């Protein structure tokens, strides 16, 4: 799947878009957030003020189902 960063996350991660082979959302986030811990707490739980869209829809609707290779994951910070 394709990961797109929005807002301050772009400068904080130092990239805007990246592809990852992971089909499990948590693993996608861990690969992105590996040595930085910017969007995940130590418990790998998402930090507050971060939303995730999968193909334009809130991630929680998907119930941790298999991601397809062509899915677009948007990570969006909010106030």
């Amino acid at each position: 799947p394709k990961v797109i960063l929005k807002g301050p996350l772009i400068s904080q991660f130092n990239f805007r878009e990246i592809y990852v082979n992971d089909r499990e959302l948590l693993r996608v986030l861990v690969k992105i957030d590996s040595k930085k811990h910017l969007i995940l707490n130590e418990s790998n739980q998402l930090k507050s003020g971060i939303l995730i869209l999968i193909n334009g829809k809130d991630w929680r609707l998907y119930r941790n189902q298999l991601l397809n290779d062509n899915d677009i994951i948007e990570i969006i910070p909010i106030n």
